[PDB]
This record gives structure tokens, sequence and C-alpha cells, in this order.
């Protein structure tokens, strides 16, 4: 039952199953994973491919020699499995040099360094087949109000992403960028804290068509926002280039639970949206097997990410396919929602007396929305109780 | 001390000092205010002007006759005081007809009604001198996931705001629009939940130059976001057409405390930003005197809004003017933040070996940001302890 | 399927299905319900009984005459249905007189009034069969720090509940009290904000055995707390006298969605706990049919409360009954958790060298908890995917 | 100005100024501190003393030999400075062995190990002068609902703290225990998540008089609770044995900013309470100099903790001492709050017709609380604007 296959486009970061378990209050509980072993174990679980930070694949400060061997091993692992690399990203957060950010560090030389580090990995990403290069500004932010002039920092961020856009256009690369928003942690407040903020920022960039969002379930939920809604806005904008899936129990530290845990109902409405909107990008899991687990639990947890998506996909598909649900949708006027409000135009609307002077407001007010019955149908389907 | 004057551009909604105290669990504790009395009492407190929902000024369902007398009284009150009306807005939330929204109700006739109601008040707003017409989609949203197709709802919202833009362009009006974001309440999740989401949405509108944001201190804080940061992003985008000021104690129901209460430090960093960025629009207070107060407390609470802004303005101005602070700002490299990261261009950056190959990363990493000393200087100033 | 029967002990407040839909930003969308009609419609849905605030049953300021007719009608409705009244409570929040609280108002005469109002309804509750009298201090609190001396207010609250305890002991009543915690709303912060705070407070009361908690799913979740955990602590303390069930989507205004909505997984772990711990009190639904609904949706929403509990009860029972789950429970050492840590006593523990000097820490550290596999089994069961 | 002296009873954990800056997404930015250097630098800043986890002072797995030298060096540093050690605690969270908790690990041998580790450090704490031994159950909890039977875990926690109580009674030690609550992180939900929960739990212990709370500003605020209120409840209960001070910006990861940052107004109301209630225990700072800082910033940040307390203490003292404030307090009936509600007893209250039958409810309802004017006086004082 619910066995993932490569056509489900499930991908995992190297840093996910590879997470060693060091948290703010704790030492590592698992040994470091050879990226080659992760490629194989993930392929045996049915995954479509893998993603990486530069520093996951090539340890920081590697010689050109050692860099080459690390890439070669990895490429060989991709060969014998067919594993794809749809996305890659830069580690602009771990090293002490980035303690005040990468692209928006107050120190200018750190900003130039960040760009060179990113540009080097773009090349590697493009060679491996990456279609999206993700930017997560984990360190772009502040704990205190005087430490960052946010308008100047937005200048520096626009200038960085404008340079990366100019670079990929000069190389004729096909790769596109996706900003991964996060509201906070490890900075007190992170710039571009939500999907909305990243989407707005992209529109001031020089080549906005090159940039989209990589939203993460848990990150929007850390601001208490509705992740299915934010995704619909990203899709509405045409900017859902990529997506990070995982679990989060409300507003607290970034948990990165396996997808399906955390807000289960939101997970259902999310899968329902991706599937019914025809999202065709990677279903990427940016999660962490809890440090309570050993390696067996790491792989069970990763298997759980895909299984929960597949179960949810089946419940949503049956929900939409149900005639009582289709009848409930009309009863709640979801079909009227898709109708243009005034396709007769402004002037016709201004003269329409049934739109104001003769609008029976109390009759329209007394029409129940029948939202609760529709939602119990969704609940019944989610729980298999139909 | 700290006495507000009209040049401080402090404005209040009729619905603020006029709030009667009915909350979800409680009946009203104060009698309804005559809008004329509010105009006068606010002018006697030093306010610049007032704002209104249509339904604050003209009770719902008024005859053309009674509408005229309500407007005439109001206009006379503005005459004898000089009170301005910089902003007006539509009540698309109180009446039962809007229980599923205005511009994005599933019922199409309610959507057309909402537009006619808005368009009627636009005319009145323009006649009274309003420069901004605010849209707050309080009812645009859902409590459950199946009740609203968010992409279709975004279609309906874009079509509504496109029609309002077409209307004001046809009348040659000067007024501009400002979306007032709110993440939730009274809907479980409200569309365009934050400043970011509203800014992004505006860029898909047909005449984006006509639309900006009216951010509210408390609303961004209900998503746990940094209001001074979101404001800097709005200013960076050129979209801070208007601003709502008040207090909020973290993530919970919309409190609308008087400005200064709630997150005091955020209030300081906010005033510091508006003043140093040269914001020149209204300092509008969308707050509610707590229902524990009588009319004396209503007016003391409103006076508190302006007083706290003025005290904070003086502390921030002294903070910036302090030489130790200017020295602390350089010590934290805030001046380096304003410098272009790579004004020598992409190619020069690619060949700069001091940007990567010869970048001493450990030396840059060991340079402390001196952020804590700068913040204690800000704290010392805020508390008058210098 | 999943049809509730009186033996399921489902109860509803009069104020739940009877909620008219007035919220902070909105007028009522439904007409007021005759309490008699609610008793009948709820009995036809399979409910065990009803609960009430005094002011739900007898309108405020009723003559002794009119009070009598309202009680008589109600008692007749209970007769022809067999509906029980397991719990009643006082409205110490709606009337303007309680704007600063009931038992902890700063005004002493309001405090004495609150007690008389409560004591009058205790009598009525006891006559109707109530076993629990619930106290919700909705108005006990403050928006600002100087407005309430919290230690003095705790004195006044202890003195109130001590008087109610002295009253029920003098009348020889069997009824017991249950404090219903809420962290905020409509006050900025409410005293005894969580289950923990109420449990602690009870231990300083004069007859602690008379007092327990009435925890509400949504209220603990408004503080971001784990409701199943808090319930286990209440059960552990022997104080789960009663329970309020409903849905809440994280930290925001009190939503009071129907049980099952909001945090579905928490709902599952809750039902799993009540059932496996043998809770035998009322399954009380303190929810609100969203104001988008008409009367048909009110009753569908109420039916949804019971249906979701019953579905969840079946999933949890099957989860516990599953041999793979019982094997997973042992694999995660849940059975070792029930074992006394040192039943050999302090001295034996002090001399046990396998407890410290010869404890192989790295071997114990390398034993995975197998928590993820256990949780996917729970997920599989919840979703019917076994 | 505002220079701390030992009589201010300011203490710091070794792990605070000693925090190296490793966070979930980042490597350390500062070198490890010699505990001896920290004792001296803190004494030069005016601190009263220091606190430690066992593993801060003696590195894990130290020989009896090396343990002795580490303790000897430390004791010598305390000698030449006069620095006190008022509190010590056990590290039951860092080592991988504690990944599922200490006292409530599912593995029984880990639970016995935890107790032996705690008991060993109790001895050392008592020898150094510690009056409070703090328990922080950082790892007591779960990420998923099936992983922890919370009632069994409460059994194991009561049995652990009962054994520690039996141990200190057998040795005739004077030291008392203080539970340090935290709602979450690093576990998804931590047992005894708030002050309320810990206070309640203490009352089921065998010798409750030996146990109090060590509340942390930021931890209650991570549940969105009012820290000054929770402290008043702890004081009301007689259980404020100790207190952790720091800053937190709302509901998010545990920030541990320096005291004064985060919720400044709450900091003011906190100092106002500790001082006016006559708290005489340590003012302990459990904070972390942000990893952006070098060693100069570490010490400036620590100096900021004490300075902000001292500034706030002066503002609160002047607030209380102000005659307009004392007049405002009476105007808001804070003096009536301290009066017994019904010292005439139950029967007199039952017969008092001015308490119900002849209570003019509308007159009492129309008396404003004058809370806003009182709060602006507090604000004016806090900002030095009087
Ligand atoms: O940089 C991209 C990735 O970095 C990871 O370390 C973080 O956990 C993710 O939030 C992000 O997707
Ligand atoms: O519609 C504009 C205004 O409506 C008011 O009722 C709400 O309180 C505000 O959020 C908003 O500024
Ligand atoms: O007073 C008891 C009840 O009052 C109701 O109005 C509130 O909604 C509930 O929180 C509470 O259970
Ligand atoms: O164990 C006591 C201390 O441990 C520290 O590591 C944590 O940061 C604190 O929350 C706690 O006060
Ligand atoms: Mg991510
Ligand atoms: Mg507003
Ligand atoms: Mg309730
Ligand atoms: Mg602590
Ligand atoms: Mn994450
Ligand atoms: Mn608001
Ligand atoms: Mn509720
Ligand atoms: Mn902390």
């Amino acid at each position: 039952n619910y066995q993932p296959t490569p056509e489900d486009r499930f991908t995992f970061g190297l840093w996910t199953v590879g997470w060693q378990g060091r948290d703010p209050f704790g030492d590592a509980t698992r040994r470091a994973l050879d990226p080659v072993e992760s490629v194989r174990r993930l392929a045996e679980l049915g995954a479509h491919g893998v993603t990486f930070h530069d520093d996951d694949l090539i340890p920081f400060g590697s010689s050109d020699s050692e860099r080459e061997e690390h890439v070669k091993r990895f490429r060989q692992a991709l060969d014998d499995t067919g594993m794809k690399v749809p996305m890659a990203t830069t580690n602009l957060f771990t090293h002490p040099v980035f303690k005040d950010g990468g692209f928006t560090a107050n120190d200018r030389d750190v900003r130039r360094y960040a760009l060179r580090k990113t540009i080097r990995n773009i090349d590697l990403a493009v060679e491996l087949g990456a279609e999206t290069y993700v930017a997560w500004g984990g360190r772009e932010g502040a704990e205190s109000g005087g430490a960052k002039d946010v308008r100047d920092a937005l200048d520096r961020m626009k200038e960085a992403f404008d340079l990366l856009g100019e670079y990929v256009t000069s190389q004729g690369y096909d790769i596109r960028f996706a900003i991964e928003p996060k509201p906070n942690e490890p900075r007190g407040d992170i710039l571009l804290p939500t999907v909305g903020h990243a989407l707005a920022f992209i529109e001031r960039l020089e080549r906005p068509e090159l940039y989209g969002v990589n939203p993460e379930v848990g990150h929007e939920q850390m601001a208490g926002l509705n992740f299915p809604h934010g995704i619909a806005q990203a899709l509405w904008a045409g900017k859902l280039f990529h997506i990070d899936l995982n679990g989060q129990n409300g507003i607290k530290y970034d948990q990165d639970l396996r997808f399906g845990a955390g807000d289960l109902r939101a997970a259902f409405w999310l899968v329902d949206l991706l599937e019914s909107a025809g999202y065709s990008g990677p279903r990427h899991f940016d999660f962490k097997p809890p440090r309570t687990e050993d390696f067996d639990g790491v792989w069970a947890s990763a298997a759980g990410c895909m299984r929960n998506y597949l179960i949810l996909k089946e419940r949503a598909a049956a929900f939409r396919a149900d005639p009582e649900v289709q009848e409930a949708l009309r009863a709640s006027r979801l079909d009227e929602l898709a109708r243009p409000t005034a396709a007769d135009g402004l002037q016709a609307l201004l003269d329409d007396r049934s739109a104001f002077e003769e609008f029976d407001v109390d009759a329209a007010a007394a029409r129940g929305m029948a939202f609760e019955r529709l939602d119990q149908l969704a609940m019944d389907h989610l729980l298999g109780a139909r």
C-alpha cells in the first residue's frame, strides 16, 4: 500500500536524513552519513532524487583535489540509481563568518564572499541537472532594532539576487531561483519572513521572471499563517517553483517533523491543492528525523514523509470525486466564486439596480453558506469514514 | 510637555474613540458617540483629523434625505475646527450580508453589492478631502479549507480592485488605495494576511501605482512579525501610503490598545523609522479605549496615543543625534551596509581573489558586530537614562 | 455509521447551538433559540444532555414570576426527552457591570454581587441534577500591568471560591466546582490562564477536594500548549471533573470550532487518552457554529462534534488493539516507563554501580527510541490506512 | 549611573557569558571560557555570584582526579573575589544518553543514571553554598503523542523528586529545589510546561515544602503568558525560590536575550513586582550574548542585564512613590481590591440586599475604571517623561 515511486517526484535534502541530531541543547546522537549511502538508501525507498547545500556534499575548505573526489563519488551514486538532483542551495548560515548574514551582512567583504560561494555552487548545481537554485536567508536579519537598516539590507539583497540573475543569464543557464522564506530562527527576525514578503520582493528584482518561492510548510506555520492559502497565492502568482514539505506543531522553534505530522488537516488541504492545481515540481522533504531515533528510525521517518503524502493524496482525490462533495461544493457556492463579479463592466455595474438600490440584503444575508456540512464531508474522507 | 499639534498629522477613526465596548463576550459599556462631538473633542486634543467607515458616519440603510443631514452636520463640524479627513474606508464586515466576505464572498451578487457600497463612499471620501481610501478585507477568508478556493478568490479580489481603479481613473479622482492586512479575526484566516502578501498582490493589479498598504502595528504582530521591518519593506517598495498605529501584546485576539502599549520597544523602532525615513502621511490611530473606561478614559486613552508617539519621537531623535550612538553605528558597520556590495560589477567580482580564494574567513568571522553595546545605547535613550 | 447515543455522554451548552453570530466585527446572523427547542433538537441528534449559564435560561433581570416560567418550560422539555443537565455555570462576563471581572473586580460591591449571582444559580443547578458547577473567569484579568494587583486578586478569588465551598457544604449539596482556564480574551491576560495555574490555585483553597478543572481544547491551544498532556496532568491529579471539547487552529482568537476541526492529531491523542484512562464525565462541546451558517448548519455542526469524537474513538481503539502497535509500544519502551525508577530505594540506588560508575552511557545513548515508526502506525490508523 | 553592586544579588550562570554560539544552524563564534576567568570578569562587573551545571564546571567523564582540580580552581576563584554560588543545577540534556529525558526517559536505567548524576552535584552545590538546586527538565517530553504516557511520566517525575527530597533530608542539607518550567524546545512539548503546571505538580510531592519554582521570563512568554502575573502567583503561593531573567520577543524559539530586551513593559512590571513584594532571592540572568558578539560584547551584554534591572527598578520606585500615581491607584480602586469581599461571612452576604436585590447594577457598570490614565502615568515614568 501507498508505496512511493520515482514518478511521485519525492526528493530529500542530504541534510535531512543526514541530520546528526545536534540541537541548541544537545550533542549529536547519530554518526555522519556518507552522501553516497544516502543516495542509495533513498533510491531504495522510492525517492525521485536528492538535494544539497554545497557544504553537505563538499566539506568546507576542500582543496580542488578533494572537491573533485567528493563530486565524482556523488555523480557515480546518481548513475547507478538514476537519482535526480532537481534543486541545490548554498550554506550561507553555518560558518561563523556568516553570523550577521550572507547577502546582507553589514560587512561588505562577507557579502562579496557569500556571492562567490553561491556562484561556485550554481555551476555545480547546473552540471548535476538542478532546475531550481534555492536561497534561504537564514542569517539575514537581526536580534535588535538598531543592528540592521532594513531598507539598506533590502538594497543589498536586491543587488545580490540581481547579480545572480545577471550571472545565470551570462552563462545561458536554464536554472531559476526560489527564495525560501522563514519568519525567524536562528535570527530574532529574518528578512522576507513569509511567502508574501518574498513574492513582493521578487517584483522589484531586475529579472523577476527568474525568481519564485520555495515555501516550507513549517515556516509559514511559525508565523501562524495558513500554508495552503499562501501556496494558493504563490500558484496564483505563478511563482511556486519548488516546495518544502514537513510538519510543525504551531508557533515555536522550527521542528521540521516528517510531512504529515504537525497540522494534519493543513497537510490534507495542501495535498488537495497541489494535486488539483497540477503542481509538477518536486515534492521535497526538508525535515529532520528526531534525534531520539537511530538509523533505522531515520529511514522509517523518511518513508513516512512519502507515505503520508500518498495517503493524503488518495483521501483528497476521493473527496473531490465524491458526488455528495460536488453537490456540497455547489451548495456552498464555490462555483459562483469562479464567476467574474462584473464581467458586464464598470458602467453596467454602476447602473445595475439589483446590485444596490434593489438588492434585498436580508434575503442574501439569510442564505447559509453550508460550510460546516462540506467540512464534515472533508473530515469524513480524510479519516476514511465514508 | 509632549502636546500634540495639527502639524504632527495625528488622525483617529470615528470608530476608535467611538467604540462602544461590545466584544465577543460582552455588551456595550459606553453610549454611542455623535460624530460631531468626536470631531470637536479630537480637535481639542490636538488631532490633525478624522477617518470613517461609511457606516460610522451614515447609519446603514439611510434614506438619501437622512444621509444628507448626517453628511452636512459632519461637514459643518470639520469647518469650525479645521479638522481634515485624510482617509476613509468601507464597512464590508458588520452587516450579516458580508458573513462570507465582500469582494470575495462566494455569492456573486454580494460581491457586486460590496463594490457598489465601496464606490458610493469613494465619492463621499473624495469630496471630503480623502487622499487614501483604505480596504480592510476583514471577512475575506474562511474557517475551513474547502469553503474558499483561494486562487478563485484572488481572481475576485483582483477584479474588484481593478474595477475600483478603473472607477477612480474614469472620474479623474486623485485618491489612492491602501490594503490593510490582517492575518485572522474575525475569519479563521484572512486573505492577504500580512504586509508582504498585500504588497505582492498589488503587483498583479492592473494599475499597481494606485495601490499601497495601510499596515497596522497589531496586525503584523498577530502573526508574530517584526512591524518595523515590514514597514521598512513597505517604504522600500514605495507603498507606505498610510499607517495604523496601536498596541498589541503578542499573538492573540486583535487588542487595538493605545499606541505605545503592547510592544514598547517595537513602537520605539517604528517611530525611529518613520521619522528618519521622512514618512509624511497620517499618523493614524486605529485603537479602542478598553471597555473598562468611561468617556473620560476614552479621551485620556486617545491623548495617550499622541503623547506616546511624541515621547518616542524625542527618544529616537536623541538616540540618532548622540555621537556615541553614531560611533556605535560605525562600530557595528551600519555604514558599510549602505555600500554597494559589488558596484565593480559581476566580472570584477568573479576575478576578485580577495572575495574568495584569498578571503581570510576566520579573521572576518572573529570581528564582533558590537550589536549589544549599540542596543544598550538605544535602551538607555528610550528610558531616558543617558 | 458513528451515530451518537445517550450512553456516549455528549452534552452541549445552550449558548453553543444557540450562538447568534455576533462577533467583535459583526452583527448576529441567526435568530435567538428558544431553550426548549434546543433541548429537543439536541435530543433528536443523540445528545446526553445540555448545560447553561443562568442568563442563557433566564434572561437577565427577570422577575421571580418570569424566572419561574422560564425554568418550568425548561424542566418540561427535559421531561419529555430524558435530557440530563450535568453542568451549569454563571454568566459573570456579559453584563457591563462585570467589565473588570466578577470575583476579582476592583469594586468590592461587584464582587459581592458576583457571588450572589453565582449562589442563586447553584441552587437551580443542583435542582436540575447538575454534578459540576463550572467557573470561567472570563473577565478576571487586565489589559495593563497597574490595573490589577494579582496577589490581592488571588486573595479575592480564593475568598470567593472558599465561600462557594462553604455554601455547598452548608446546604449539603453534592455538586463540585470546576475552574475553566483560559489564557486571554476578552481580557488581555486572564488569571489562572492554563490548566496548571488552576490546579495549583485549587490546592490553596480551603476544601480542595471540592474543586477540579474544566479544561477546554481551544483554550490551552491558545497558549500553544499540548492539550492531551494537560489533560493527563489533570487526570494524574484526580481533577478532571469535566471537559470542554472543540477545535482551535493555533494561537489566535478563541475560535470554538466544532470538535475534530483545528488540531486533528491532538483531537485523536485526546480521545485516545480519555478512553484509555476511563474518563466517565460528560463529553461537553463548548463550540460555536460559524456565523456563516444558518440553522441547518448549526445542527450539522453540532452533529459533527459527536461524529468526530466517535470516529476518533474508533481509530484510537483500533490503534491500541493492534498487535504491531503493541509491539511498537514495547520497542519504544513505553512499558519500561510504567516501572518504578528505584523501587529498591534511595540507599540501594546510591550503591548501585550499574546506575553510575559502570553505566555504559554510549550503549544506552545508541539505543534508538523507535518513536517515528510508532507514530506512523498511529497516523496509519487515524487515516484508516492499515 | 546604575552601577551594580553585590547587594543587588545579581548572579549569572557559567553557561551564559560562557555560551560559545553554536545554535541549530551554526557553529560556535567564540572560544570556550575558563570558569575561573568568568568568576573574575563577573565580579569586576559588580555581580553577586555565579551558578553552574555540573558539566559547565567539571567536563563530562572527568576522573576523580581531574574533577578535584576543576573544583579546586573554581573554589580559589570564589575566594579571591567573594563571589557566591547561590544556585546550581544538573545537565540532564546535552549528552546523547538523555535524548528522551532524564527523570522521565522511557529507559529505566537512564532514569536511575539521571538521579545519580543529580545527587552527585547536589553534594557539590551544598559544599559551595548553594541554597537552591534547580531542575530544568529540558528533555522531559515528546515530539509525538504515542511516545510518552504522560501520567506514567508524571509518576516517574514525582518518584525522582521524591527521592531527591529524601536524599537531602537524610543528609540534613538545607538546600531546596526549584523546578524551572519551559513549554517546549528542545522537545516538541515539555512536561510541566509553565509556572502553573510546576506549582500544581509540587503539591503532589511528598515534601512539598522543599520545592518551589525557578521561572524564566522568556519561557512563560514562549507560551504567550504574562510573566509578571505568573510571578505574582508564584509569590502568592510562597514558591518563588529563585528567578531567571532575560528577554524574549514573543512566541518563537528560546532567545535568552539580555534582560530588558524583548518585552520591555513586562520587564518593568516584573521589577515593580519583585521590588514591591520584597523578593530577596538571586536576580539570576539566564541569557546568551548573541553569537554576533565577540568577548567585549559578551561582557557588555552581561553588564546590560544588571543595568536594565537597575534602571527599571528606579522607574518603578518613582512610579509607586508619585502622589498622582497613588491618587490614580485609588481612582482605579486598587485599594478596594485588597479588601475582603465578604468578611461579614456567608450568611451576612446571603441576607445583604445591597449585594443583589437592591444592587444598582447600572450605576456600578457606569463607573469607569480609569485604567488608561493610570497606565499612561506608568508609561510616562518608564520613559522618564514626567
Ligand atoms: O538553505 C536551504 C535549506 O537550508 C537548511 O539548512 C534549512 O534547514 C532549510 O530551511 C533550507 O531549506
Ligand atoms: O475597514 C478599515 C478598518 O475597519 C475597522 O473596523 C477595523 O478595526 C480596522 O482593522 C480597519 O482599519
Ligand atoms: O462560563 C462558562 C462558559 O462561558 C461561555 O460563554 C464561554 O464561551 C466558555 O469559555 C465557558 O465554558
Ligand atoms: O538546567 C538549568 C538551565 O539549563 C540551561 O542550559 C538552560 O538554558 C536553562 O533553561 C536552565 O536554566
Ligand atoms: Mg527549507
Ligand atoms: Mg485598521
Ligand atoms: Mg468553555
Ligand atoms: Mg533557565
Ligand atoms: Mn524548517
Ligand atoms: Mn486591529
Ligand atoms: Mn473557547
Ligand atoms: Mn531560556
